[PDB]
This record gives C-alpha cells, structure tokens and sequence, in this order.
C-alpha cells in the first residue's frame, strides 16, 4: 500500500526519463503545417484554445468554431497577434443540420479544411440514477455523433488530394474508466472507437494521405470538471497539453496519451488481477465535483 | 505469411485446451437463475431469441422485448414449451418514451425485473461516405443509448433488494475495429465503456449484489451482417453464442469472448507492430456485404 506507492511513482519516474532519452536518441521526423487550413471545435477555452495558438505559431490558417462566440473570438484575437489568419464561426457542434449549414460557410469564405481537430466537449458528472436523460443524448450529441457529421462533411476533399489529418479528441475515459462519468466514459469509448476504425478503414481503402491522431489526456486544469484531484496522475496545465498534441499531430503519432506514462497504468488495467486493480483504484483517490445520490457532492 | 497460419492456429490450439485444463483444476461456482424475473431485448431472432431459450431451462421468468411482434410470439412460444412463463411486449428498443412507458407494464405485469439482458442491436454495414446519417444514429440510439434508458428504469429496483445481473451484448467491434463498420464499432465501444464504467461505479457505491457481464462475439451466422467469413474465426452458430453466454452469466463472469481465445488476437493488438498486425489483417480476410463507394460490395 506505502510501498504500491513507492513502485507506482518509481515506475512513473523510469517511464518520464526513458521516453526523455528515447526522444534525443531516435527522433521522429517532424512535418510542416504551415498553410494548412485547420478547423478546431470547442477553440473558444481550454485544450482546443491553446490548440489554435499552437497551430497559429506553426503559420496554418485557422477557421475556429464553438457555441461561446465571445470565447472564440477572444481565442482568434490571440492567434492573430501570433501572426495567423483567422475565421471564427459560431457553431453548435452536437447540431447536425447547423454543422452541415456551416461547412458550406468555411468553402465559401476559406475553402477546403486539411486539418480536422474534434475537441468540442461536455460532461456532466452525477451517478447513473443522477443523471438527466438530456444531458445523457448532450454528451453523445457533442461528444462522439458531432464527429461524424463534421469528418463526413471535410473527408471528400481530403480523399480527393490525398491529403489530410484528422485529429480525435478522446480522454484516458477512452481507455480506462471513472465512477459518475458512465456517459462521459460510454462517449469517449465511442471516440476512440471511431479514431481506430477510420484509421483502419482508411488503411483498407488504400487512402495513404490522410493521417489520424487521437488525444488522451488525464485531467486538464480548464474547469471542464470542477476541483479534480488524482494522486497518481498529475492535473495538467492546458498548455503542456496542446504542446503534447501539436507534438503528436507533427509526427504523426496515432495515440497520444498525456502523460505518456499513463501507458503503464493501461497496461496494468489489462493484465492485474481485480485485488490488484482495486488496491490501486484506492491509492488514486480520484475527486471531481459531480451529483451523488441527487446531491452536488 | 505461410508460417503465421500454424502459428496462429498453436495458439489457438493451446488456448482451447489450457482453459479446458482451468476448468478443471480452478472451476467456477453456477449460480442458480430459477425464478429471476429476466428481461432480454431483441429476443425475436438470434442470440436474443436462444438466450431465452437457455434461460426457459434455467427456470427463470422471462420478459422479452422486441419491435417484430410475430417473432417475439415464436420465440415466447418456444420458452413455454420448455416450461417457462413468458410475457412478451413489442417495444422500440431505441426509443426512450416507448421504454419508459412499457417498463411501467412490466412492473405492473410482471414485477421487478432482476437480470437485464441488453441484446437488441442494429448495423448498417457502409464506408463512412456511404453511410446515411439517419443509419449512424438508429446505430446509437439501439446500441448504447438503449442501454442508458432501459438499466437506469430497471437499476433502482436492483439497488434496493441489492441483487441484479446487467447484461450487455456488445461484440469484438467493442475491442478491435472492422473496415465499413465505422458506426458500429463505435457504438460497441461505448457499450463496453457503458460495461466498465457501470461495474466500478457500482463497486465505489459499495452495490455488491448486482453484478455485470459483457458478451463480446466474432461473427455469428444470424443473418445480422450478409454472408460473413472469417478466415482465424469461426462463424459461430447462434446456440453456442447462447450456451456460452448463460455459461458466463451463472459465473458471474464479467467478459465473455467468443469464442475464449479471441483473447489472444486482443493481446497481439496491443503489443504487435503495425507491419505485423497488417499480416494477420490480411491473412483474416474479412468479408460480408457492405456498402461500398455508394456500390453495395
Ligand atoms: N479538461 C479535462 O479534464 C479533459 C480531460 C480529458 C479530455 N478532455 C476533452 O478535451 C476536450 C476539451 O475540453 P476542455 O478541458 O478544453 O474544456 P473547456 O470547458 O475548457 O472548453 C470546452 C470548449 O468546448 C466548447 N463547446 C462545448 N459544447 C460545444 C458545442 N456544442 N459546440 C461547439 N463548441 C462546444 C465550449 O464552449 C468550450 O469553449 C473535450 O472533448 C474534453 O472531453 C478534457
Ligand atoms: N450476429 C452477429 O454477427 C453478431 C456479432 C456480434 C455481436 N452481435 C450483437 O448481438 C446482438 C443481436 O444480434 P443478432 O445477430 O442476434 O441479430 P438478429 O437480427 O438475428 O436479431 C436482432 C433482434 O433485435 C430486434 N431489434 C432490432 N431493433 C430493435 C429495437 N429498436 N427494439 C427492439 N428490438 C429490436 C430485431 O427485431 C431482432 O429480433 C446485437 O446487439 C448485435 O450487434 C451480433
């Protein structure tokens, strides 16, 4: 128990300096995104506002989307200053009807997407009996069925160039999951699932252009859940994320774990016996704001 | 190539007769379902339909749902011939007020509802430019978001008395992914996800008495994909699927592959490089009918 500890952390101190000495000794060839037109959802806060700032220092031309017109606006004010061309749209990207209204807008006025970025989030923690039934379809809504409707709509020219990268963001919740997310987790199952069979299917099909990337990230400092707290996961500062990201899309990484080490505690989750993972799960001591039990907890 | 057929087919081999061994040396305690109240979806045809088969020998009280009224009448009609007393509703499996509604008859009836078997499922096989939207969210909305509307009616119940099975049939596609089956792999990760993430919650909540298990199958020759073929995989006959299901079930087991040893293809997933994961893909030689390029393939 003290001592799972002591191996849990020794662990994760072997993995952050092997992968330290692995990125100086065998680097991986970096690509250019410059003059690549990147559509980013959900960049008016958090991981996919610091995306675009990333996107704007590597010269690409952004077309920002979200719901909070201020945010996005306040995002494309920043990624000017950095010297890029910006279009913000205001776009509710659970919406199918108005994700399809506004790809007509983004050709009009900019053209062809190469870069797709599905980052548009939501949650809403509570235990399943706490859960709304609205706010269950929201999260499919935005989460996972909001990504098919977008790359549907950009895949047709970027097939057509052979050329393209679409990038999926998931969660660790896609792997691995937390109790009073069951609609987060379901969700980003779901994200993930679809990141792998695209990139499969595009493999099948001999589309050889068009790359896939997928984010998984433990908690992220951005408010998206109120207070978290993880004691063998770090809490993220969101520009070490979009860091890590443009990192990964760069190299064309398929999955992007932040940190990378969570890979051991993957591993773990597949192979230790149920005592094991449960001794563990303890350890972690995992807190966020959600409802329990009909009650904010 | 010619040397990765026999070695797929030792470790295919040594799987099937090693856990025969276990079986044996460490074997797993049945529980008895005899007066269970069960309610399985989609038991109008296929695994459905020879689950409640099993269950009738099991002596449990079945409750079986389905939108196809003369198939669920031979399904109910068969359990009464072995002895079983059925209710049968036609019920729209992806509609949220059409559950609601009819889980208010069972109770009034039937009564409380003790083992829930989530079978019901939907798939429109397409490349995902050949897929139709309404397809990707009839995938969803019987596939998962079913799943959500159907355990949150029947969980408080199973809360109260602290005793409960919930079943979810999700499938391979939850685990690894297929070509033109984008949706549908989707929806069985975010069934595997529900799974996961509904067992830890229930564990953290100190809920003991109601247990989960998760049906994973290769194709199955139901007819619910056209004329499949698997080279590495059999193309199962629907009552092993059910046989093994109910195996599982009475053990409590919380995963169950079909067959066993998929298991092995799952960890060669994971640690295999991309050139040798392509070797098997190919050697697999998956093929059914699907959509493809707007041409049905
Ligand atoms: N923050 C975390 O702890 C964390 C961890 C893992 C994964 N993620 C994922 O990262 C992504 C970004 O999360 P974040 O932490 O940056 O959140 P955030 O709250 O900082 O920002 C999310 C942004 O998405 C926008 N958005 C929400 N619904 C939308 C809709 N319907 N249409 C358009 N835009 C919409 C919001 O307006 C907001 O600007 C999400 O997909 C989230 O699930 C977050
Ligand atoms: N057959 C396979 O190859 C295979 C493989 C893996 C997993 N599965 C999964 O097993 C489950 C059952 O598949 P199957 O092969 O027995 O299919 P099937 O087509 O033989 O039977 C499915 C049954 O579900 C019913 N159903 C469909 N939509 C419904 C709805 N809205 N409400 C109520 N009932 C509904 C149908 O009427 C039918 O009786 C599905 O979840 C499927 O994804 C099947």
């Amino acid at each position: 128990n003290i001592i799972l500890d002591l191996l849990l952390l020794l662990l994760t101190i072997i993995y952050s300096y092997l992968e330290a000495l692995v990125k100086v000794f065998f680097p991986r060839k970096r690509k250019s995104v410059a003059g690549e037109i990147v559509l980013i959802t959900g960049a008016g806060h958090g991981i996919g506002r610091w995306t675009a700032y990333e996107f704007a220092k590597q010269k690409s031309r952004l077309v920002l989307w979200d719901i909070n017109k201020h945010g996005v606006e306040e995002t494309a004010a920043e990624c000017r200053k950095l010297g890029a061309t910006v279009h913000t749209f205001v776009v509710d990207c659970g919406n199918r009807e108005d994700i399809y209204n506004s790809v007509k807008q983004v050709k009009k006025e900019v053209g062809d997407v190469t870069i797709l970025v599905n980052n548009a989030g939501t949650v809403y923690p509570a235990d399943l009996l706490s859960t709304k039934d609205e706010e269950i379809t929201k999260t499919f809504e935005i989460n996972i069925l909001g990504h098919f409707w977008i790359t549907k709509a950009l895949l047709p020219s970027m097939i057509k160039r052979n050329h393209g990268h679409i990038v999926t963001v998931a969660s660790v919740c896609g792997h691995g999951v937390i109790p009073y997310l069951i609609p987060y987790c379901s969700s980003k199952f779901a994200a993930v699932g679809f990141h792998r069979a695209l990139t499969l299917e595009l493999q099948t099909l001999g589309i050889t252009g068009i790359k896939t990337s997928c984010l998984c990230p433990v908690f992220v400092n951005t408010g998206f859940t109120k207070n978290p707290s993880t004691r063998l996961w770090p809490i993220l500062e969101t520009d070490t994320v979009a860091r890590s990201l443009i990192d990964g899309i760069l190299t064309n990484k398929k999955m992007i774990f932040v940190p990378s080490y969570y890979n051991i505690y993957l591993i773990l989750d597949k192979f230790l016996p149920e005592r094991a993972l449960a001794a563990i799960n303890h350890l972690q001591n995992i807190q966020f704001e959600a409802v329990i039990g009909h009650k904010t907890r």
